[PDB]
């Protein structure tokens, strides 16, 4: 018990050494070479660690079942079940077996190359063969291609067949001025360091038809991953990048030479995906003959994934845009399947998984716009898009009248005269105000007066029935909305701005069109979906069935009146019910008023779309109104 529990430590640190990767650590730990002790050197043992353990990319050994007994006087037995992961998967139950060595005070493993696999003697080889597994397409709601592996037209040069003076300048100058190629790019590509005389040094992947090749051009058809609808659903599907030596030590089952998700659904779904790596890990006698198999199964492919977008609408969508900054989610209401979630300004994925020059790149992350953010995911201000929250909830706890006229005087207004110089302003001097009148002209004035009088609880009552502080059950990175940063406003000048959708109010899109759903299924709230094989989920009595049947008559005239807000929506004349909605925002890069144009709009006689749109520090004379033309009249004919 005096050395038996010595011995149990070092077995301990042996293990571990092992499993921390430091080989050495562990060789240093074994008696000496000899044939009663270990089988090997210290350099010996190492580099039968590294290279067994390397090229199986064994990492995360760990054991159990740990007996430490007593053979000689100076030696003693112990023994353990292990498993370790490799690439090709778990090896579960190892019996690993040994002795020890107890001469003087430090007690050693003598070592045997049945200690790096169970079953290996003497010059035993080991082998490992893997085929790797084809990554599984992303589909729309209708089957089509939303992310697949096809073939890709790839356009190069060979520096040889190009010319030895002059002819070689004037080909540079036909392939530049034939296939939209940078003059300048086509001579660096083939004077870099790894260029050979005789390669082929590719350039640019040609997308449709394919020109005439002039001298030094050829095409050479290779695979990879494509993305049909291009930068219009890059945010949301991602893009795929070579997987390198560190993500291979993260995890070992990844393909040495394959493609890891870097983005989006490609990442969030990088399992599902990538498939399972077939081969066969097996232990071979010294002449090279197969002995023992640890490790062997068939190569599974990565399973396709269906989602409730729509290719149409996802095109239509971010093409309404205009490549402005914005989003736009449309959904259907009544069961919550996402048909689009577009973001611009956007990149192209295209060219991003098939070699981007760090030029370009720098371009996309220094573009003030940003177009590398899932603006559908991100927390914004809803605008005075959310008085028909505050509206519904006003008329559950019976604060607001829907007829009953408030008089307003003038485009400014505040409380008392203690708010100092802030004032809720409207754009529309409409005296008599009501509830209908305030849905119309889009008042900030009324819906800032009826907050303060319904006061900051039964304000949160009727916010805490919605989804704020829940998190979506989405394959979409996103953090929960929020009403506040804490728990009380404690001001009556956020009570006010939380009321028309300003304040420290943080929704995203996504988490909008949940919300907003209560007027197209009688006040319950569905939750959106993105997979198609999901089961659609609700919460119930979220508003009441009475305040929906008072609001959405009103959002119609939004559309309808001719002061409406949304009144140009009119002129596709379709049953619509919309709310416009902005929010302005105090950025200190430029100190200026930054303001966010909302657009909120759903077919109140069928509900079958509903859409929320959004246009991030809009231009002059632009709104998320004027651009919605497109997309509402495709979602009215495709989904009644």
């Amino acid at each position: 018990t005096q050395a038996v529990e010595a011995g149990e430590k070092t077995v301990e640190q042996f293990v571990q050494a092992l499993n921390k990767g430091d080989y050495n650590k562990a060789a240093e730990m074994t008696s000496k070479k000899a044939a009663n002790k270990s089988a090997l050197s210290e350099k010996e043992i190492l580099d039968k660690y590294q290279n067994i353990y390397g090229a199986a990319d064994v990492k995360g050994l760990q054991i159990s079942n740990l007996k430490v007994d007593k053979k000689d006087d100076s030696t003693y037995s112990f023994s353990y079940k292990a498993k370790m992961n490799t690439s090709l998967g778990e090896l579960k139950d190892l019996s690993y077996k040994g002795t020890l060595d107890r001469n003087d005070g430090q007690t050693t493993i003598n070592w045997q190359p049945n200690l790096v696999f169970p079953e290996m003697e003497g010059n035993d080889k080991v082998s490992l063969t893997t085929q790797e597994a084809a990554r599984g397409n992303i589909i729309d709601r209708n089957g089509e291609p939303l992310a697949t592996t096809g073939k890709l037209k790839q356009l190069g040069v060979v520096p040889s067949k190009l010319g030895d003076g002059g002819e070689k300048t004037a080909n540079i100058k036909a392939i530049a001025s034939s296939f939209d190629l940078t003059e300048d790019a086509i001579n660096q590509a083939i004077s870099q360091s790894w260029v050979q005389p005789d390669y082929f040094v590719p350039l640019k992947i040609i997308d449709g038809a394919t020109p005439e090749l002039p001298a030094g051009a050829t095409i050479q058809e290779v695979d990879g991953r494509y993305y049909p609808l291009g930068e219009a659903a890059a945010q949301l599907i991602g893009y795929v990048g070579d997987i390198t030596a560190e993500d291979i030590d993260k995890n070992p089952e990844l393909s040495s030479n394959g493609k890891i998700g870097r983005s989006g659904l490609e990442m969030a779904f990088d399992k599902d995906l990538r498939g399972t790596t077939g081969g066969k890990l097996s232990i071979t006698d010294a002449d090279g003959v197969e002995k023992k198999v640890l490790i062997e199964h068939e190569v599974q492919n990565g399973k396709d994934i269906k989602l409730t977008i729509d290719a149409k609408a996802q095109k239509t969508a971010f093409d309404s845009l205009g490549g402005k900054a914005g989003s736009t989610v449309a959904t259907t209401p009544k069961t919550g399947d996402l048909l689009a979630l577009a973001s611009s300004p956007s990149y192209d994925p295209n060219k991003m998984t098939n070699g981007i020059s760090q030029e370009d790149y720098k371009a996309y992350e220094e573009n003030p716009e940003q177009p590398f953010i899932s603006r559908f995911a991100t927390g914004y201000a809803p605008g005075s898009t959310f008085k028909m929250i505050t509206a519904a909830i006003g008329l559950d706890n019976g604060t607001i009248d829907p007829n009953e006229v408030l008089t307003i005087n003038g485009l400014k207004w505040q409380k008392d005269s203690s708010w100092g110089s802030y004032q809720v302003t409207r754009v529309s001097d409409v005296s008599q105000v009501d509830l209908k009148t305030a849905l119309i002209y889009s008042d900030n004035i009324y819906m800032a007066q009826e907050t303060l009088k319904m006061g900051e609880k039964k304000f949160r009552i009727g916010l805490d029935k919605f989804i704020f502080g829940e998190d979506l059950d989405l394959p979409i990175s996103m953090n929960p909305a929020q009403i506040s940063n804490e728990d009380s406003f404690n001001s009556d000048i956020l009570l006010a701005d939380t009321g028309y959708g300003q304040g420290e109010l943080l929704i995203n899109p996504i988490q909008q069109a949940a919300m907003y759903s209560v007027f197209a299924n009688n006040g319950t709230l569905v939750y959106p979906k993105l997979i198609a094989d999901k089961e659609t989920k609700d919460k119930k009595n979220v508003i009441g069935e009475t305040a929906v049947q008072t609001i959405v008559p009103d959002l119609r005239e939004v559309v309808q009146d001719v002061n409406g807000t949304a009144h140009s929506l009119s002129a596709l004349g379709i049953p619509l019910a919309a709310k416009t909605g902005t929010a302005e925002i105090k950025e200190k890069q430029d100190v200026k008023g930054k303001e966010n144009s909302f657009l909120f709009a759903f077919n109140p006689d069928n509900q079958g779309y509903m859409m929320v749109s959004m246009l991030e520090n809009k231009e002059d004379d632009d709104s998320a109104t004027k651009r919605a033309s497109e997309l509402l009249q495709y979602l009215n004919q495709n989904y009644q």
